[PDB]
């Protein structure tokens, strides 16, 4: 019999430009070991495993390897690879990048990502044994802002910026990412009403993310049900200042939630202002 393991992908059925872009980042099968018995996370769509990649020296590099589960049509493969390839264009320390793509003779293509020792940011900050300092939390927010300043300069709109979508590596470098209907409590008022997303709606979301950092990963608007959020915002109501949050940082959050998209600060101005806050907060 022909099993789920024996699937063969017809690359001639993909856009040739996608295949050629993938060519730029191909990882030979003999250079990758996937620890199929060490699942990092598993969804209905895909699964992520621990892996080891051998560099051109022959040294071992810990990585994360993303696969599709059961593949039944070419559009799922196309989507999967197109996502991976968007990351190829990113090169910034606060933006998640791709190590490469492996595709064997049979089976799912494999997207190979750097290993992020401390997982997602929201879980990290909620952990009592990590108990980050207020200073550390501001620092994380500045790193996110720097990654978003980069993305915005490339005209990439994130659409789901939130602490759950940022990851943390062994050097405590924050990498903006997207784990992949609507994240209503992170969305700008105009996006709730029109379902259009811009860099200025990412700024709103970043303000929410900052609030999550400073509350050590509290859920936003816990009292408000997700159908109630638009009314709350229409009345001019906003997330309240977290305990221990410096005043100038809360001022930054409020500015991010200005009802007029064009009066919100740019990521460049957020980087400057948060840098200033970080530099003067001694702790
Ligand atoms: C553009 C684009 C396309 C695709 C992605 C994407 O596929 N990201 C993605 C993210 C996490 C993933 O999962 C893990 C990876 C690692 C690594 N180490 N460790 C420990 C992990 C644990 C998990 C884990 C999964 N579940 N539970 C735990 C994962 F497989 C794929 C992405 O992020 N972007 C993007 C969007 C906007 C940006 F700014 C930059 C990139």
């Amino acid at each position: 019999p022909l099993l789920q393991n024996t699937v063969h992908i017809d690359l001639s059925a993909l856009n040739p430009e996608l295949v050629q872009a993938v060519q730029h980042v191909v990882i030979g099968p003999s250079s990758l070991i996937v620890h199929f018995n060490e699942v990092i996370g598993r969804g209905h769509f895909g699964c992520v495993y621990h892996g080891t990649l051998l560099d051109n020296d022959g040294k071992k590099i810990h990585c994360a390897v993303k696969s599709l589960n059961r593949i039944t049509d070419i559009g799922e493969v196309s989507q999967f690879l197109t996502e991976g390839i968007i990351m190829k264009d990113f090169s910034h320390p606060n933006v998640l990048s791709l190590l490469g793509i492996c595709l064997r003779s049979e089976g799912s293509p494999l997207v190979v990502l750097p290993y992020m020792k401390h997982g997602d940011l929201r879980n990290f900050i909620r952990n009592e044994t990590h108990n980050p300092t207020v200073k550390d939390l501001i620092g994380f927010g500045l790193q996110v802002a720097k990654g978003m300043k980069y993305l915005a300069s490339k005209k990439f709109v994130h659409r789901d910026l939130a602490a759950r979508n940022c990851m943390l590596d062994e050097k405590f470098t924050v990498k903006v990412a997207d784990f992949g209907k609507l994240p209503v409590k992170w969305m700008a008022l105009e996006s709730l009403q029109t379902q259009k997303f811009t860099t200025k709606s990412d700024v709103w979301s970043f303000g929410v993310l900052l609030w999550e950092l400073m509350t050590r990963g509290a859920p936003p608007y816990p009292d408000v049900n997700t159908f109630d959020i638009t009314v709350y915002l229409l009345q001019g109501r906003r997330l309240l200042q977290p305990e221990y949050c410096p005043d100038p940082l809360y001022e930054v959050m409020l500015k991010c939630w200005h009802p007029k998209a064009e009066m919100r600060p740019s990521f460049s101005e957020l980087v400057s202002r948060i840098s200033a806050i970080f530099s003067t907060f001694i702790g």
